[PDB]
């Protein structure tokens, strides 16, 4: 085996395909089906699977009693099949923790969890299912990674950490792995103001991560990395097409090297694909909470502060609770191109959904098609009533 | 691995004998079995699978009532070991949709599934386990498939597609892919009027299916197909004993080229292999509803339109529900001949078992064999009063 | 791969150890498990399978109860994984049908399951997981086979079949299979007058069955083949130590070439290692019912009318059920010797134990030590009234 | 493949990192999670994999009631992934018997059940999933075992074995296992009084085993073994740094050669790493009973009878129960030293809560860092009033 290299740019994104769907809460209804949230989708060189953080429960089962809490023992980073539900028996666990990325370089797999308390959290950083290195708390305040896949270029996979205040100025760090050991690691330049949750694409032109700022931007900063140099910039999305949750109304000035304001200590994970032309944003169709989502066609998006839209596509309705977004690409697919791809988590029960005292989701996931598809929408499914 | 060319010809069919079967249902009460219905077989090089359209829900579970209905967001296409039952735990999703068709063409395997709204569908050809090729909506009307396997010749494999009315005129079109990439699309030609889900097996004279017109017909169309020329011709079995249902009774002179009249607008997907002296028809027992299933030796039955059965076996008594039922073989087997084999579905629940709020079935499957073996009957086995 | 040669003798058996046990009625009691009964194990170059029929329902399902019958079209032949239990997830499907026998010739598996009608009975011979040859019934009499593990030489693999009466002179057939292929038949000959599963092993001296005269006979028929030149004689187990059940008393001169009366139209499946004076007979401790067994170290049995016990080992408490047993080896194991094993099924439920409605049974197998071990029993563990 | 040797030392410890935590009980109150006790961990070349002795019922089954007992003929030794609970449909049976051993020696796996009544019982040692030797008791009273994994070193699999009194003087004996065939075995020599259940790691300076003096002892006994010369030596824990439980309080000078007095007939499993200045003992916080568990670095703790911690972490709080604890690593590890890892028992139910009537127990397990980590606490997590 040798290390994958980003070798090819983007597929023209025409429209968006149905990947995955899990159904994981229909099902869990009456299967051993695990609490999850924070999933996302990550492939190897012969296989893509769907991963998540455990909350160490079934949903049925009364431990799922206080699952809205983000941080205890119980929870670790999890795969699954593809499109299958995450059930305790097909469920393979790849670290413990409540923060975590994952990536294949093309050799093996690098996972990392991190766990602890707030003021005494730790990375362990996996590399073909052993621990082989580990990074301590720096600043004392729930260090935190991605929650979605990492990107590798010739071994180097880069990942973004922040540790540190989520309604203030933060510590961010930005760690090359090489075969679970530490390369180098950068604190954050440019004009980013905030940064968690990066999620993150690798193509020809190098690593391109769409982050939160939960501090006070409702636009979404951008982190590009090279990963040869071991080097990145930072900046904001210039659009005024805004895709954080909450958000304000979309202005017609964005932002490109502050946060645009309206909204502070808040946020969603979410991503885009910044690519010129073919540049396509995510987001929550609702400004005020995590439902619906839509991708939107917007030309030059990153440096454009006047962007609009000029094509778009529903995945999920308003209607229907939505919540983290996340890109990963299958690097290892035939063709001339890398199939840009995401995943929405649908979340279920807490807060939103009170009468149920868990919170769980299911996952849809789809990749882009050069043909202009006709949409659907794409619900969890799960009636809440029946866990009643 | 070298792609399967289709060098052989039928094995002589003298009886049929059980294959395999899975009693989904009986052990579904008490277990956690995906519902599911269009059921199917198809083999790999080194393993024979049960496929279904999952719907995304155990029986047991509450989100089991409504599952009559054919299209939702919760559908996809599973595969499980044979004569297992499909489990949450066992089954491997294929693809995402409410309609489908897989094979295997030698080196890997080709699926493809369609989903969305009435007026927007959309196919994913799948390939090797990675999206390669989307074919959108051309008539805006339940873009449709076979719901059985396909068949592949050196690498190229035929699919059946329907686009447009249900009740009268629609535009089917054959579709020729080599690893998920279209060579090649016509249109339907020749004298068969409506075409829907295709029952296709292959042999040295080329690719044979086995359709249902939904329209006015209730002998059955056919399409036969040349995989290196990549065309097709179509008419109809021109045999009096007629194989879909409902239907009339059978009459002395049967219709080659138009539909033979007396039931409009119904139907069910079945199968032939038609094989000169050694063509065998299925068929449900009952003219009226989808109940009993048998196989009718009727030399010629498609091109004599007064050929009549000279042997049969009952498969499924006229007392049990039926239900779907189409054609598929080991291309990869042992031995000088392709044995053929089929399955059928057998449905449970509604519309006819109305007393439980969902529709389910369990799978048959009997092959071919060159001895005259005795008979017997193979009903799915539940019993309905205990899921009440 | 090369077909397995049977070039050892069997190892010098001072004692049984324990093997495996899957304690399946206890653990079925709270999980998915199978109802089976006429279990046995056997071995594949890289693994050893405890197998059984299934009733294609689990335990705690309601479609348990009527699982006393024998023959119904919801029973197959699953294998799993050494001493787990046989559940709906673990459980692979090799044949359809309630009449197994099963055997790897150091290449690939030949399994073969009998379906079918009392009068209408077939075999369908599978070989690497496919269909190859098909036997239909001779004597339209419930066509039935070993129900444990065959045995192979240099891809011969002789079966012997039973059709016709059970309380009468029967139409017993001895099969000779390579790659699943009939090489050659013959009708049962020598002095043995009834015959009935047959248990068997291999070892230099040729393939050794011990079976049931389910007519007249208390002692047991013993069928000897030669694979290479496909012959073989047949008489009983000369010794007074009897080992059918029912049965009489043991006398003082047993019977060599007629059954030993006292007991008609019963018996129950057993075993015996024939090797001069590493001799052992298994049997049931209960003259009158299928309760305890031990093993008995009997010089001769095979030859001497008047042979007795020289030691002994209790294997299931006369206390706890038992049921059928039967001879297995791993014949790919290393060292100079094949080291000689068995099973017993541990039969729970009706018609002893008629407060449940169902009849299942566990597995408890043991393989011979040159040690003198100490001697514990092992009953199937399960306490009925948890399941009222 | 290669036999493992133990070329390597061990990493500098200077924190411990989390590893794996399977939450065992929290997921068992509603999937099927067997009841198990006395686990373990051990690696093979390719995979890691938790270890323990099943009772043959799931927690939730009502064959839970009366799990406090440590030997039945229901028990097995199972594996299952890393990290996973144990379950019905993921666990690996390795061998039959209550009281167990398992290591990889490179090339393939040996594992050792005892099972037997208390006055005959025996070991059966498996290599390559193949029962090879058998070892009958030789002091009539519980043979057993280390209840945790052994170290091999090319090829030489040495294991410790007590049979005879827990309160008096017993028979220990280690033996020296190749390919499962016995090589050796020795009476125990040194000053240890008494041996129960070693926990054992290697390194190129031989393998070390630290155990339990069930009898007058509340220091540890130490055996070590040359697995070359086939010889060992045996003493205690010098230091006062007391590592049993239930045990006295710390003095200021322990006891090299002779069991430090306080409390008789009781004891726990545990472990130490012994290696100079880079010494790390285990034990649980409560000098009373088997709760909280904690990691004291205590420089020459085995030969310096006024050694103190200088450095520790907190595994498991006092407020929460433990159990069991013993050593493992990963021998097949990239890297120029061995990290050394252990596991911890967490106990739930009797007799400390004896409001269920099951004993069970989830699995946390560490390894070391050369980082300074922060550190957490890591309750099993389940709430025992929900079993209720
Ligand atoms: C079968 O399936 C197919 C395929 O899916 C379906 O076809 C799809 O239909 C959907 C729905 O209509 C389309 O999505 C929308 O796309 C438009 C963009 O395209 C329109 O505008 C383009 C740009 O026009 C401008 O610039 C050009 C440049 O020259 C100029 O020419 C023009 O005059 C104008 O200046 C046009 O080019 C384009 O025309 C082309 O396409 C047409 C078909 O769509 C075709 O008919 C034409 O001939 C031509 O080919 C077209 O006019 C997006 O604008 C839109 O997204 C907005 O609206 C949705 C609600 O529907 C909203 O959720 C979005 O967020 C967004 O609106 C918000 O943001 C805006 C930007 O800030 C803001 O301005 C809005 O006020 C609004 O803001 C408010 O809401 C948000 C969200 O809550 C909030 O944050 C804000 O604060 C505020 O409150 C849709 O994405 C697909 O593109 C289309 N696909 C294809 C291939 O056709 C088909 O319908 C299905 N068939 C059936 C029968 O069902
Ligand atoms: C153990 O197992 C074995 C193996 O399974 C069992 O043996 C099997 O038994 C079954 C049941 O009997 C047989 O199936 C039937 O086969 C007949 C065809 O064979 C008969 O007819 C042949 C043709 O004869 C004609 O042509 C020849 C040509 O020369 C001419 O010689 C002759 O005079 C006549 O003109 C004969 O050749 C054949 O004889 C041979 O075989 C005999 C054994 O079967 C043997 O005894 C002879 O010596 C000789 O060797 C034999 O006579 C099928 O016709 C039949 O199917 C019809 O009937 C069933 C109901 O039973 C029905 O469901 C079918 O759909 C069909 O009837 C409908 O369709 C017809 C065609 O349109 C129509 O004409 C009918 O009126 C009827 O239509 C009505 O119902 C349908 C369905 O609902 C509806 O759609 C219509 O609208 C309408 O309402 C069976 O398939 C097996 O062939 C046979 N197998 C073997 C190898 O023997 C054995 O019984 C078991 N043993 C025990 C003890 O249980
Ligand atoms: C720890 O574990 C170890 C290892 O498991 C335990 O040691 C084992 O203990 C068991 C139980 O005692 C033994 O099993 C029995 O073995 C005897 C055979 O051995 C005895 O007899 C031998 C033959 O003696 C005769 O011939 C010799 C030839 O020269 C001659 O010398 C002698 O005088 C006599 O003529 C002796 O050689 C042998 O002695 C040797 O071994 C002794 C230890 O056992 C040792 O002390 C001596 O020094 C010497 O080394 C010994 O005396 C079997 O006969 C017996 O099986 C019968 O009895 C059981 C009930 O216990 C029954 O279930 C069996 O079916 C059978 O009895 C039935 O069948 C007979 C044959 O037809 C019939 O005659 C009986 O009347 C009876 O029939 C009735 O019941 C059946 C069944 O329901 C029914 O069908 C009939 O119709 C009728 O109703 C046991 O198998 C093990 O051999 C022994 N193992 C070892 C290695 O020692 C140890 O006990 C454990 N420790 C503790 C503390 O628990
Ligand atoms: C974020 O995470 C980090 C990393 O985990 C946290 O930092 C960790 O904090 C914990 C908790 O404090 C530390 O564990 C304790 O370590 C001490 C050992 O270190 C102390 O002592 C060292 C030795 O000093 C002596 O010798 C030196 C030699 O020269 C001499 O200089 C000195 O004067 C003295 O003579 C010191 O070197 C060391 O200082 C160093 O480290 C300091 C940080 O810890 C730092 O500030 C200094 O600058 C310097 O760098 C330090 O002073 C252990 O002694 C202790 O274990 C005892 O206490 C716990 C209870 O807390 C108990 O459970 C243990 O069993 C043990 O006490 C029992 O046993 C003793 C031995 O017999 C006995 O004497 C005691 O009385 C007691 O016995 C009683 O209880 C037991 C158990 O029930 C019973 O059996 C007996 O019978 C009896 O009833 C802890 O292990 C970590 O080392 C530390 N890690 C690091 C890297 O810093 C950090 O806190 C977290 N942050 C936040 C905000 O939460
Ligand atoms: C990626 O580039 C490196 C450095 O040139 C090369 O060694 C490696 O083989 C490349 N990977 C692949 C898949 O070709
Ligand atoms: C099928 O035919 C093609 C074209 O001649 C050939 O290249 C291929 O190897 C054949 N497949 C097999 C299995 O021989
Ligand atoms: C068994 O004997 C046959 C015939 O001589 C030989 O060809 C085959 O290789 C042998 N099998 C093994 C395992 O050696
Ligand atoms: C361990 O040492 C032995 C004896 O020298 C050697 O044969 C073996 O190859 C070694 N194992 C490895 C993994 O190198
Ligand atoms: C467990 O068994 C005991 C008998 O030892 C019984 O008294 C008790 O009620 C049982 N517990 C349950 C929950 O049935
Ligand atoms: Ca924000
Ligand atoms: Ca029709
Ligand atoms: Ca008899
Ligand atoms: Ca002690």
């Amino acid at each position: 085996r040798n290390f994958n290299n980003l070798t090819k740019g983007l597929c023209t994104i025409n429209s968006w395909h149905i990947y995955g769907k899990d159904n994981a809460v229909r099902i869990g209804e009456s299967s051993d089906v695990l609490v999850t949230r924070e999933p996302y989708v990550s492939c190897d060189p012969d296989e893509c699977r769907f991963y998540a953080l455990s909350q160490g429960t079934t949903i049925r089962g009364k431990h799922s009693n206080g699952t809205i809490h983000d941080r205890s023992q119980y929870r670790a980073l999890i795969s699954w099949p593809l499109s299958s539900p995450p059930t305790v028996y097909n469920s393979r666990v790849e670290c413990i923790g409540w923060s975590s990325t994952s990536c294949h370089d093309g050799k093996s797999r690098m996972s990392i969890c991190i766990s602890g308390p707030n003021n005494n959290a730790s990375a362990v950083v996996w590399y073909n299912r052993r621990p082989v290195a580990e990074i301590n708390t720096w600043a004392r305040n729930i260090l935190r990674t991605q929650e979605s896949e990492c990107v590798c270029h010739n071994g180097v996979c880069p990942v973004v950490f922040t540790d540190g205040s989520a309604t203030g100025p933060a510590d961010t760090r930005i760690y090359y792995f090489k075969e679970g050991k530490i390369l180098k690691w950068e604190s954050l330049t440019g004009t980013a103001k905030h940064i968690e949750e990066c999620s993150c694409y690798g193509e020809r032109t190098g690593i391109t991560c769409t982050c939160k700022d939960n501090w006070q931007g409702s636009n979404r900063p951008v982190i590009q990395i090279d990963p040869v140099a071991m080097t990145h910039t930072s900046q904001y999305i210039c659009s005024p097409v805004l895709t954080d949750n909450p958000r304000p109304n979309d202005p017609n000035i964005g932002k490109c090297n502050d946060p645009y304001p309206g909204n502070n200590n808040n946020g969603v994970k979410g991503f885009s694909y910044l690519d010129g032309a073919n540049t396509w944003l995510g987001r929550t169709i609702s400004t005020a909470s995590r439902s619906g989502y839509e991708m939107l066609k917007v030309p030059n998006a990153l440096t454009d502060d006047r962007s609009k839209p000029i094509q778009g596509q529903t995945i999920v309705l308003n209607a229907d609770w939505s919540g983290y977004s996340g890109s990963f690409m299958d690097y290892w697919a035939e063709g001339d191109c890398y199939r840009a791809c995401f995943y929405v988590e649908l979340i279920r029960g807490r807060p939103k959904e009170d009468k149920v005292w868990w919170t769980s989701n299911s996952i849809v996931s789809m990749c882009s098609s050069t043909e202009f598809l006709g949409q659907w929408n794409w619900p969890d499914g799960a009636k809440i009533e029946y866990f009643l």
